[PDB]
């Protein structure tokens, strides 16, 4: 029993941690095979960073420009190229440690670990949500900027974030592995805000199951609600909408604890309405919206992975 | 920018989880040069779990009866002895992948990574905090004994913890790596009681220098106190009495924000008497008290790990 923010284990991803220098600028890289990714502004100066044209900036860039450090040892770039905005950096060397791996990106309400890494040093391990404004809330300092978030599924790394930039309120912002931003973010330090930060309503309701399955059940009342009623509230509340493909994806939960997912929303709804009373549930004062349905089921029933 | 519960990376220790087999019983164990460490009630059946002579049920075991599989290969066990609360199995195998560790046993209000494992496969990452009456608030489920809890120096692992059991409320007990249980649990399956829950003061006041470096500040107000005066308050709330060393171990985030420790116990006094007022600190709505002026220091400035 229990119930914890939970991080997979990063030691396939930690293998594949490299340092990139270009000029003055250090960040991380990832080395999966014989190619290291890392965000295209590696090749800015902080002038550069106001107004950067990278195609005209990498002109001034060859192979030997780009140092590249596997720990203590040099890696020799024999090709590079952008895509999107990150530079993939052909190395003469295949990471012996590459796991199995896919490139996915996600939707905005699913989770991942961040290995937040300096100098291609792995410094931590945390969970993340895409949030529905296509944010996250990390733990980033200068430096960390090529950290990636990940998924592992038994054998096989789905990487999802390499980690770019920060938004005011202290929200961060970043790429798929083939360089495209998650929102309207752009690699430019320019004013951008981040739209209404929305609650991931069918992961709030996962939580609710969670605590339930912990024998937290306070919060369990005698009432029902539909999907338009429910959303009726949602709306006010800032949460997203729940669609009847929420409610499909809540199948397993709801079966395991017998409580039907329209009665877990009534639960919600009241919880919106009459806030906490100054109760907790697994330990926390506020709805948490950073656990997904898998999960929420992973933790329950120990899911591993090789 | 941002404050995360962040975990050690845990690829060090995934290469020294292994798999323990005894009669019916499957747990983890921890395999460091050529010894496997595990929690000793591996040799019981659930009967024995009532009221188990270790010393007895051990007579009837050989080096043959316990199976240990480090992924898909078994290894052989060539002598056993009992320690406290832990079995040692002598493996003919030194594990290639053995770190630089040491075992250390840590002080109430510390915290440590859980490395969560199920059949010797890491399941998942998190950070847990020893607490005064010497339980963490994990998530363990059945399987998940002898999974262990360390911090990372670099390039040291200190092994802290190895899980035992679960008390009711949902909170864990477990051990050193010398076998000795924190606090006073037994590995019997016989009623006990966790003590008094107290707050990790020193850590509450951590946090809260946390949130002002990433500035959430609202809370800081116009009043000072002195040690007494704040420790009659923490009495009340059943916060650890605060100490000199306690505020000498908080000087570098003092220094660092040219706020008093004094100041801070006047600020941390206002919300234990008002409350949050519904208001939020590093996106929580209660006093968090799992991190150390380690961690914050830490987090706040990218020390990493090789
Ligand atoms: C990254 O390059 C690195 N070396 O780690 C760096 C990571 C930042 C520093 C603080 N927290 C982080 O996550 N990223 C950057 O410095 C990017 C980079 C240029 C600016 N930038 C930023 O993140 C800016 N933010 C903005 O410009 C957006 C704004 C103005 C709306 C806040 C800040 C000011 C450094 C945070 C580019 C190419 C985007
Ligand atoms: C561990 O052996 C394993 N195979 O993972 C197991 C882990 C538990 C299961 C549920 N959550 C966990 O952390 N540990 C045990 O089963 C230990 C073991 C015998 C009983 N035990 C327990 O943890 C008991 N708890 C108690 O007996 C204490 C009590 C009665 C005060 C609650 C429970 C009932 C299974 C949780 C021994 C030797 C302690």
């Amino acid at each position: 029993s229990g119930f914890r923010k939970m991080a997979f284990p990063s030691g396939k991803v930690e293998g594949c941690m490299v340092q990139v220098t270009c000029g003055t600028t250090t960040l991380n890289g990832l080395w999966l095979d014989d190619v290291v990714y890392c965000p295209r502004h590696v090749i800015c100066t902080s002038e550069d960073m106001l107004n950067p044209n990278y195609e005209d900036l990498l002109i001034r860039k060859s192979n030997h420009n780009f140092l590249v450090q596997a720990g203590n040892v040099q890696l020799r770039v024999i090709g590079h190229s952008m895509q999107n905005c990150v530079l993939k950096l052909k190395v003469d060397t295949a990471n012996p440690k590459t796991p199995k791996y896919k490139f996915v990106r996600i939707q905005p309400g699913q989770t991942f670990s961040v290995l937040a890494c300096y100098n291609g040093s792995p410094s931590g391990v945390y969970q993340c949500a895409m949030r529905p404004n296509f944010t996250i809330k990390g733990s980033f300092l200068n430096g960390s900027c090529g950290s990636v978030g990940f998924n592992i599924d038994y054998d096989c790394v789905s990487f999802c974030y390499m980690h770019h930039m920060e938004l005011p309120t202290g929200v961060h912002a970043g790429t798929d592995l083939e360089g495209n931003f998650y929102g309207p973010f752009v690699d430019r330090q320019t004013a951008q805000a981040a739209g209404t930060d929305t609650t991931i309503t069918v992961n709030v309701l996962a939580w609710l199951y969670a605590a339930v399955i912990n024998g937290d059940r306070w919060f369990l009342n005698r009432f029902t609600t539909t999907l338009n009623d429910f959303n009726l509230v949602a709306m006010k509340y800032n949460y997203e909408p729940l669609t009847q493909d929420h409610v499909d994806i809540l199948g397993p939960l709801s079966a395991q604890t017998g409580i039907a997912v329209l009665d877990m929303c009534a639960s919600l709804k009241e919880l919106l309405q009459n806030g906490m009373n100054g109760r907790t549930i697994l330990g926390s004062a506020l709805l948490e919206d950073e656990f997904t349905p898998f999960d929420v089921v992973r933790q329950c029933s120990g899911v591993t992975f090789q």
